[PDB]
């Protein structure tokens, strides 16, 4: 078992097209390092086992320049197993993992949104390690959202079977061992 304290970062990209303002060409700010749109980042910290990994990933919303109304909180731990896998610097890691969304809207008097998601999933990626300093990880994170009862029943038919409804997420990012 050791401390493991980090960083998370969540690759989220469904579309992939591409645009371009304006062609004559004569606006050229001065913004050159982080330009992105898309994507979940926070921090990283749980604990160490000798049969697992435990680490929780906190976060709020993604940035941006048009971002308008942005404000919550983001809770989440996973827990999987790592081993290394190839040689000794790769570790092959998978598990699950449980947290709680909370979402707040503008409407003053009668709350709509309940601010309470249930939140799990999977998640399984390589954690790569340079030395005594600081490790890099990278790998899929798989998390559902909160679906407990429906509403209206529709009912059909099992015709065959297919995938359940879950969701693509990428994992990359570094982790700091205490």
């Amino acid at each position: 078992a050791d401390n493991f304290v980090g960083l998370t970062w969540g690759e989220t990209s469904n579309n992939i097209q591409k645009s371009k303002s304006l062609n004559r060409n004569l606006n050229s700010p001065n913004l050159d390092k982080v330009i992105d749109n898309t994507g979940t980042w926070g921090i990283r910290a749980g604990q160490q086992f000798e049969q697992g990994r435990y680490y929780a990933t906190y976060e709020n919303i993604s940035d941006t320049s048009s971002g308008n109304k942005l404000r919550q909180q983001n809770l989440l731990g996973s827990y999987d197993a790592f081993l290394p896998i190839g040689d000794n610097n790769t570790k092959l890691f998978g598990g699950a993992t449980l947290g709680l969304v909370k979402l707040e809207q503008d409407g003053k008097g009668f709350k709509r949104d309940s601010d309470v998601g249930y939140a799990a999933g999977l998640q399984a990626g390589i954690l790569q390690e340079l030395s005594k300093n600081a490790s890099i990880e990278g790998g899929y994170r798989y998390l559902r959202t909160n679906a407990s009862t429906e509403m209206t029943p529709h009912g059909g038919n099992k015709l065959g079977s297919l995938d359940l409804h879950s969701s693509s997420q990428f994992y990359l990012g570094a982790n700091y061992k205490f």
